[PDB]
């Protein structure tokens, strides 16, 4: 498997890919990602730190990016609040196994020559294109700020600033990185991960919606979260059981089941494991029981690692 | 007459009078006033320096915000060229016989703490009531920037930064100010100079649309600006040559004319003129040779003091 087909595995998208072919020539090669701190890290972040894994694997140095000052902007509270959380998130990420550099964003951020940048891509940036990127981003406001045009500018900045080659998100992050590639002299490439489907399938997978499987939940937590969670029968999109087994789980899968609901399953791929369930062969049951299985073996090392800090 | 009423004298507005009054107790007691440097200097301007020396003369300290960044983010150009012209603005202020000291906004609008607190400002501040703010201010676009949006809270940061007690500016930044009041904890003792009609009536002066005279303009030229000004019989709203009647000349005045048409006419005031005007009982050339010739001599010090510099 290519270093590049390693990297675009379960990607929705790479911005662009012969560009990204330009990029792994390099010996030096840099990728960062950044995230509001979090009260909880759920799959949803697994997803991203698993592919800045990919990223290290192939040789790049990483940076996760604890973004303070855009969560400070976004309204998830007061700064010196956000940053404790923001150093709890890092240690999830490192029992994740990750090796990256961990930098705060107001680090920076607040640099004369940054703030000056800010200033100026504003005066390229309109109050559209603007409002039109932070859509899937913004908090819910029935009355929005100025902060929220603000927090486009200083992700594309950031970008600038730090000279990387690669910037990663989740698609949510889509527009703001176009926005980024047409309005900096150096195009990044970008690389998008799907955004995973909340457990009740209603909305999108998120911290603030209850809708998570947290890295730490604790294996009956895990169990109930499945059992209730929505997954029709042949029915794969926005299934958020199936995406758990697309995204988290190793292949050849062992499928457990009773004899008389036709034994024990061996699905090769997650293709194959798709046609099944698709072909209402695998009993959304069935298919809950091992994906929470399995899922608990992943996540076991490390909630662990966190358990042992007491 | 009081100090108080001396301040008072040809503004729209003080918010608030009550509030002005316990700042004049004090013994120190600053106000300040931006401009974003103009390649013209104008009525407009000298309107509002006028009311910056009543302050001085009632004892406040003056500071001129020579505003090139707020320039730069109103789209007037490249900064350093900003800068060039808001020397130039200085000179001309110096020139009317201002003693004042001068900032450039940028020797304090790009320090850590100053951006911080714009950020939390733009927490507090909507997208609508920044943009109603903007109405009477920013340049015209079709497409317009997230920079606009930046513009009121920079100027409502400085307001707070510096610890003025007293803000000056043309009523078209009111909204701005009142913003200023709501968002900072000290409340900005604010007084709001009339906007000027520009020459043909159809607008307000600026020095972007080619309405105003400048105060350095040659006799002659003032002359025909004058006489091609808009300057209906008996109508005094919207009439920029009695506007300049109003804000420039002193009373008593005297008025000649042909003994022909009446001959000399002697004003003690111009409520005396407006009075005149509208019984339509002083032709529109008249009044217009009047306050070109007095407008002439007021200005005279000023061009001549720019003159010698050769
Ligand atoms: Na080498
Ligand atoms: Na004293």
């Amino acid at each position: 498997m290519d270093e590049f087909e390693m990297i675009k595995r379960n990607t929705s998208e790479i911005i662009s890919e012969e560009e990204l072919r330009e990029v792994l020539k390099k010996d030096e090669k840099s990728a960062h990602i950044g995230f509001e701190p979090s009260g909880k890290i759920h799959l949803g972040h697994y997803l991203q730190i698993k592919k800045m894994i990919d990223l290290q694997n192939a040789g790049f140095d990483i940076i996760i990016l604890l973004a303070d000052l855009c969560a400070y902007l976004n309204q998830k509270g007061e700064l010196d609040e956000i940053r404790k959380i923001g150093d709890y998130n890092k240690k999830v990420f490192e029992a994740m196994g990750l090796k990256a550099k961990y930098v705060y964003g107001s680090e920076f951020q607040l640099d004369k020559d940054y703030t000056l940048n800010v200033y100026r891509l504003a005066l390229k940036t309109t109050l559209k294109r603007a409002r039109r990127s932070m859509e899937l981003i913004a908090r819910e406001d029935e009355n929005p700020k100025v902060a929220e045009v603000i927090y486009p500018i200083m992700q594309v900045n950031s970008a600038h600033y730090r000279g990387v080659d690669v910037a990663v998100g989740g698609m949510e992050q889509r527009k703001i990185h176009m926005l980024a590639r047409e309005l900096l002299p150096k195009k990044v490439v970008c690389i998008h991960n799907p955004v995973l489907t909340g457990l009740d399938g209603e909305g999108k997978m998120s911290s603030s919606k209850g809708n998570f499987i947290a890295v730490d939940d604790s294996p009956e937590e895990i169990r109930a979260k499945i059992k209730k969670a929505y997954c029709p029968a042949g029915v794969v999109e926005g299934n958020p059981i199936m995406e758990i087994a697309k995204y988290f789980l190793e292949y050849p899968l062992t499928i457990k089941r009773p004899e008389k609901f036709g034994g024990d399953l061996t699905v090769n791929s997650y293709e194959e494991l798709e046609s099944l369930f698709k072909n209402k062969e695998l009993h959304p049951m069935d298919l809950k029981n091992a994906v929470a299985e399995e899922l608990i073996k992943i996540l076991e090392p490390i909630r662990k690692r966190l358990l042992e800090h007491h």
